[PDB]
């Protein structure tokens, strides 16, 4: 894969996840775009490198919000969070991405 | 919680998975609503339960596609099929539901 990711989720609402991606060299990167509650966000990447912030709630530039909470079907002990992005190339199929975080409740 | 559920995934893309939902009596629904791929589905339960059909594929009556495929940061060896049903009832907040289905890839 083009692509080298993960996501690092917080304890805490009030504490954004991370999403952190570093692009691999050729073929580029046409546009990437996250597709949150608020709204698509675009991104950018510096030499190929980006961190971005994805805030569970509303409170608070480029902003990015989580779609959720959603209950999971056999546990009731957690919710989900989650958003997506759409990394278009050159040549070749588009790379699509789910990100997910789970918190208490 | 107010409903009963579970998802069944399928082994292969062109046999769907099945959501399948049954209401707990009284306060009751307003409606149910599915985000498929392809549109907004509405969900009717005859006597309070719905099984519904959610295809991986294009290929074909009230239907629902899957969002995806898609990209999962820790593991190379699936992907992520997915939708999301809001059911709004008559008093209190809405019941939002994450169906994930992973197929081998
Ligand atoms: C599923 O439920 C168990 C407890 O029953 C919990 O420890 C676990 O974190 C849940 N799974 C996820 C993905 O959160
Ligand atoms: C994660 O990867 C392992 C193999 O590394 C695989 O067996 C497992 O099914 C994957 N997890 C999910 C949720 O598909």
């Amino acid at each position: 894969t083009g692509i080298d990711w993960d996501v690092f989720c917080s304890q805490n609402e009030n504490i954004p996840a991370k999403f952190i991606s570093r692009l691999v060299a050729p073929l580029a990167v046409e546009k990437m775009d996250v597709d949150c509650s608020n709204g698509l966000v675009p991104i950018t990447h510096e030499h190929g490198f980006n961190m971005m912030l994805i805030q569970y709630t509303r409170n608070k530039p480029g902003m990015c919000v989580f779609w959720g909470p959603y209950s999971v079907p056999k546990n009731d002990t957690v919710v989900l969070y989650t958003v997506t992005a759409r990394l278009k190339w050159s040549e070749g199929p588009p790379t699509d991405l789910s990100i997910q975080c789970y918190m208490p409740k």
